[PDB]
This record gives structure tokens, C-alpha cells and sequence, in this order.
């Protein structure tokens, strides 16, 4: 098609010529958040649908978290041709997060560095700009395309679990799907929420809360992990994820490691890594979670997913939906439709009925 091929080679190269990273996005974001778009040419196939988390997706190709932090371009994604969309991370209280610069581009490695910080415009903005839609989600959701919320902690906060508890209150009932986001590589010891002890704490609090709402406003409530774990935290993170009865996973957050063999010159700025360099390391820790939890926990795979082989490995490896973030940064809006096309003819190549067929494949050869 010519578009992406008109984006990839002349639209991209000259917005990014043009703007810093930071300025790109959110222009991105208004652009998106006016319908000012295509509308994807791509029909959705019946191949594509997944049931999951207690919903019908339409696809399974989502935007990751960190793209729209403040709710301000639902709409404009699900016009994209995402088949689910997820807002976040929000802060209780609003922040700006740390000071500019603090995105990178890496355009040798096809990847991205960002130290954002949780900069969130807040929960309570955020349940109004919510509210004003709610319905109009109600039925984009009963169509198969959900909404997912993301939660984080404020830098200040003296209570990690609090600030989770009160973001599942506030926006828990305006969401399909929840995420606690204890993966930020840029908030000081968020990254240790992920350890047993304190994640149990954690978690059974916010499932607490969660259960507290009424049935119809009451969300799944998944964990979003790094791609930096140990054995031993993983292991305990799918144990707990047992124990509690945690609806799912999204795998993974950045990494701040540094693979070896990154060429950009921005390379050694600090933040979380993401888009190509990720991807082999975030469709093995989908392998390692999948295996863990017996194919039992649904996964979000995330990370370095830009055609349908990307995406239909994280899927063989355990994932029931993908997400991408940086794979549009580099090459527009068309990447959308380009993952799902190829998503589905590698569908058809391999003998798969659908996307659930291929679920977790690899672990059964
Ligand atoms: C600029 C930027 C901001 C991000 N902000 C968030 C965030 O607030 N919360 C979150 O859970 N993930 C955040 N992410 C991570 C993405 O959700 C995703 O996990 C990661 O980038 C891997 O996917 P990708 O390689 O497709 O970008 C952010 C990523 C980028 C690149
Ligand atoms: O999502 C996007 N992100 C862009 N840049 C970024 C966003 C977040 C972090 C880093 C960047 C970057 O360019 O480095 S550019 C863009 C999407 C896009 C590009 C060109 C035209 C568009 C028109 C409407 C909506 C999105 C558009
Ligand atoms: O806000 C950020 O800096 C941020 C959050 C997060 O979860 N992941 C990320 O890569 N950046």
C-alpha cells in the first residue's frame, strides 16, 4: 500500500526532521485526538477477534500505554485501527514529571529512550475527561474494542499501595481493564513493588478495592512487568499472580539494560529502552510467564512489535493481545494496518483458524 510506504520513507523522515520527540508526540496526540487521520482502509476479519479478560476484542493489536497518557485521543485511536486502547500511566495527584529533555530517539536501532517520569495530568482530570465518553465506550466496548487504564504512583507519595488504591476507585469504574504498573524504570523503587512480599501487599489491597465496585463497573486488573527480572522474581511474580487470582499480565514495560550492539549516539541516555532492541527480550519473558502461570494468565504481549511476525511471535510465545508504542513513532499510523495484514495472512500460512489457535502455540510443539 501508499501510505506506508509514503509515511515510512517521506511523511516520518520529515516530521522528524522537523520536530524533537517530545514536540512530535504531542502533536501526534492532537492530531489524533482531532480525527485527523485516514480511517484505515483494513476491514477487520473474524480471524482477528479474541475473547478475553471477560471481553470481545475485534483484533488484538493495541496501543501500549504512554502514548495517550490523559485520555485525550480514544477516540482518534480506535479510528487508527487499534482493536483495543490503553490510557496511562495516571498519577493520583497531577506532575509534571522529570525536565526536558527527556525522550531520545534512536533511529539506527529503531528504538526510543524515555525518563518521562509519570508527568499525568491526574486522576480527577482525567474521570472527567472519562466521564464525558462513558458511554460513548459503552458501546465501543460491547462492539470489541475496550478500554484499559493504567496506573502509576506519584514521585512524593509516601504510600505506593494508596496511590494504586486510589486510582482503582476513581478510574476503575470507567475502564475495561486496569493495570498496575509497577515497571517504570523512572520513579525511584517502584521497580521493587515487583517483589514478592511487597507485591502481595500491593496487590491484595488493590484487588480490595477492585471488588469493592459495583459488577458493572468492575474491571480486570492486570500487572505490567519489566523485561529486567531476575529468575527468582518472576518466578515469585506468577506465583503471587496465582495466589491472588490477578487477571492477567501485560510483558513488558522498557528495559534498562543496553543491548549490546546499539549505534545511536543517544544510547547512553538514561531511561527505559524500547521498540526493536526490546523485542526478543519481551517475547522471552512472555515465554517464561506463559510457562509459569500454565497458560492460565492471560498476557498482554508489548515490546518492539512492528509487523505481524513481531507480533504473531509474542502470540506462539503466550500473548492474547499485543500493543505497540514505538513501532508508530517510526513509521506513522499505517504500521496498524500493516501488523494486522500480515498478522493474518502469517494466520493463514501456518494453518491457524484464528488468533486464539495461536495462543501460546510454541509451548505445545
Ligand atoms: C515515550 C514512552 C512513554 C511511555 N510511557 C509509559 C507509561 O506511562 N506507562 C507504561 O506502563 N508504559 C509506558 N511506556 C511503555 C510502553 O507501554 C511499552 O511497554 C514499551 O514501549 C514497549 O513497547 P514498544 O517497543 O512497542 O514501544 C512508554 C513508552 C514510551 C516509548
Ligand atoms: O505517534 C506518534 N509519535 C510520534 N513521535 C513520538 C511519540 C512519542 C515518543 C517519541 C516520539 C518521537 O517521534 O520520537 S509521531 C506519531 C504518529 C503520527 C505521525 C505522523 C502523523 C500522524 C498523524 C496523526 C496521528 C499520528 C501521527
Ligand atoms: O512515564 C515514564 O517515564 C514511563 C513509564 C513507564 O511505565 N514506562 C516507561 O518506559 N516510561
Amino acid at each position: 500500500t501508499g501510505d506506508e510506504r509514503f509515511y515510512a520513507e517521506h511523511l516520518m523522515p520529515t516530521l522528524q526532521g522537523l520536530l524533537d520527540p517530545e514536540s512530535a508526540h504531542r502533536l501526534a496526540v492532537r492530531f489524533t485526538s482531532l480525527g485527523l487521520l485516514p480511517r484505515a482502509r483494513f476491514q477487520d476479519s473474524d480471524m482477528l477477534e479474541v475473547r478475553v479478560l471477560g471481553h470481545k476484542f475485534r483484533n488484538p493489536v493495541g496501543i501500549a500505554a504512554g502514548f495517550d497518557k490523559h485520555g485525550e485521543a480514544v477516540d482518534g485511536l480506535y479510528k487508527m485501527g487499534f482493536g483495543f486502547v490503553e490510557i496511562g500511566s495516571v498519577t493520583p495527584k497531577p506532575q509534571e514529571g522529570n525536565p526536558r529533555p527527556r525522550v531520545f530517539r534512536l533511529p539506527e536501532d529503531q528504538a526510543v529512550i524515555n525518563r518521562y517520569g509519570f508527568n499525568s495530568h491526574g486522576l480527577s482530570v482525567v474521570e472527567h475527561r472519562l466521564r464525558a465518553r462513558q458511554q460513548k465506550q459503552a458501546k465501543l466496548t460491547e462492539d470489541g474494542l475496550p478500554l484499559g487504564v493504567n496506573l502509576g504512583k506519584n514521585k512524593t507519595s509516601v504510600d505506593a499501595a494508596e496511590d494504586y488504591a486510589e486510582g482503582v476507585r476513581v478510574l476503575g469504574p470507567l475502564a475495561d481493564y486496569l493495570v498496575v504498573n509497577v515497571s517504570s524504570p523512572n520513579t525511584a523503587g517502584l521497580r521493587s513493588l515487583q517483589g514478592k512480599a511487597e507485591l502481595r501487599r500491593l496487590l491484595t489491597k488493590v484487588l480490595q478495592e477492585r471488588d469493592g465496585l459495583r459488577r458493572v463497573h468492575r474491571p480486570a486488573v492486570l500487572v505490567k512487568i519489566a523485561p529486567d527480572l531476575t529468575s527468582q522474581d518472576k518466578e515469585d511474580i506468577a506465583s503471587v499472580v496465582k495466589e491472588l487470582g490477578i487477571d492477567g499480565l501485560i510483558v513488558t514495560n522498557t528495559t534498562v539494560s543496553r543491548p549490546a550492539g546499539l549505534q545511536g549516539a543517544l544510547r547512553s541516555e538514561t531511561g527505559g529502552l524500547s521498540g526493536k532492541p526490546l523485542r526478543d527480550l519481551s517475547t522471552q519473558t512472555i515465554r517464561e510467564m506463559y510457562a509459569l502461570t500454565q497458560g492460565r494468565v492471560p498476557i498482554i504481549g508489548v515490546g518492539g512489535v512492528s509487523s505481524g511476525q513481531d507480533a504473531l511471535e509474542k502470540i506462539r510465545a503466550g500473548a492474547s493481545l499485543v500493543q505497540l508504542y514505538t513501532a508508530l513513532t517510526f513509521w506513522g499510523p499505517p504500521v496498524v494496518g500493516k501488523v494486522k495484514r500480515e498478522l493474518e495472512a502469517l494466520l493463514k500460512e501456518q494453518g491457524f483458524g484464528g488468533v486464539t489457535d495461536a495462543i501460546g502455540a510454541d509451548h505445545r510443539r
